């Protein structure tokens, strides 16, 4: 299991302790550059939109839109840090892609990683919500927030056919990888409690190669679609041949298409893009 952040209250800051390390973070920080597309999210959602002063904002998705304007400090890849250096943050978030970044990170100002544990996500998500707003005082808020998200989750649960099986799917130009239990896209089977057509897809980043034979021969009851092309080439091309038709999941049009910029760009952490990606499974299933 990834170490939780944890932290001691010290007067006017914390002592933080996370994964990638220590740090003394400032009560209420108010300039907070976010590198973490879904805690930016939660930023929003415990109104503290006016904590952030840098985003990158090269990627941005259609649902954090209201941070287009804040000065950018990078993209979903790219990280500016003349730019962050001049932004004078005292705070930076970030989480997985960013860790490569740490050392530099924190020469600029203390650095909080709110990472997501793939074997432990909904623990991780609560933590690092509940940590961000104890910085702000926002306990109460971030709990009732985090309560109506497992509400939503129970609710997704409950209406699961025990019977039928998914396969996840991260299509390319020209292949397909498969993901299954326990991935970066995982919480169709963790927690939403989907069985998948292979619990046995090994760990790591890459996902398992496969081909529309592999498929047929799952047979799946649906296919749930991460379309990174998202080039000409679409995941409905990369499908549209008489193996994939074959299949449970196309003959019942239960081969689901799933926003990447959720998915892929991996928004777990934000209180309302988190319930987006449980009610898309949701609806695609009930």
């Amino acid at each position: 299991a990834m170490l939780p952040i944890s932290m001691s209250d010290e007067g006017d800051s914390f002592l933080v302790k996370d994964s990638l390390g220590e740090n003394k973070i400032p009560k209420n920080p108010s300039k907070v550059v976010i590198l973490d597309l879904g805690i930016l999210d939660t930023f929003d959602a415990l109104k503290l939109n006016d904590k952030v002063v840098g985003v990158p904002a090269k990627n941005l998705p259609k649902y954090l839109q209201q941070f287009k304007n804040k000065p950018s400090v990078g993209g979903v890849q790219q990280v500016d840090f003349e730019a962050i250096n001049a932004l004078k943050p005292d705070l930076i978030i970030i989480s997985g892609r960013q860790s490569k970044f740490y050392d530099k990170l924190k020469e600029i100002a203390p650095t909080l990683f709110v990472g997501l544990d793939n074997a432990n996500f909904l623990s991780s998500f609560e933590n690092n919500v509940l940590s961000v707003a104890k910085l702000y005082g926002l306990e109460k808020e971030a709990l009732e927030k985090i309560s109506d998200i497992k509400n939503e989750i129970e609710k997704a649960k409950s209406i699961v056919d025990e019977d039928k099986k998914a396969l996840i799917i991260l299509t390319n130009s020209n292949k397909i990888s498969a993901f299954g239990p326990q991935s970066r896209f995982g919480i169709i089977h963790d927690v939403l409690g989907i069985n998948a057509v292979d619990e046995n897809i090994k760990v790591g980043t890459a996902g398992k190669s496969i081909n529309s034979e592999f498929i047929l021969e799952k047979n799946p009851d649906y296919i749930f679609v991460v379309d990174r092309n998202v080039n000409k080439e679409r995941a409905q091309g990369i499908l549209d041949n008489a193996l994939v038709a074959k299949t449970k999941a196309a003959q019942n049009k239960k081969i689901i298409y799933l926003d990447p910029e959720y998915w892929y760009l991996a928004s777990g952490n934000g209180l309302e893009s988190l319930k987006t990606m449980i009610l898309e499974i949701k609806n695609a299933v009930k």
